[PDB]
RNA sequence: GCUGCUGUUUACCAGGUCAGGUCCGAAAGGAAGCAGCCAAGGCAGCGGC
């Protein structure tokens, strides 16, 4: 379970913004996103740092939820 | 080395284009621009000089 099939699944608009900004490396390995990558993202979305954090703190919660079953 | 071809590889860090999203604007319209892609570079094989 990666952030490609999180995708699959108003505010839905820029999440799908931010994911679709990322690298397949980045869809694929979420871990390997740091401080560098996310800058990267949140301005080619237009976004905000905290914004691509929220999200993946999202994708977390998530994929932890997955892990669960 | 230079050059042609082929395979492969490369998040951002003054290449082009730019889905999505963002910014400015009452609007008309403008601006920047990630991913992708093209290009370019890296690692090599073969050929030409």
């Amino acid at each position: 379970f990666d952030l490609n099939d999180f995708l699959e699944q108003k505010v839905l608009v820029r999440m799908e913004a931010i994911i679709n900004s990322m690298t397949m490396k980045e869809r694929a390995k979420p871990e390997i996103i740091k401080g560098s990558r996310k800058r990267r993202i949140a301005a080619g979305s237009g976004m905000q740092v905290q914004d691509v954090n929220r999200l993946l703190k999202q994708f977390d919660d998530m994929q932890r939820m997955m892990k669960k079953m």
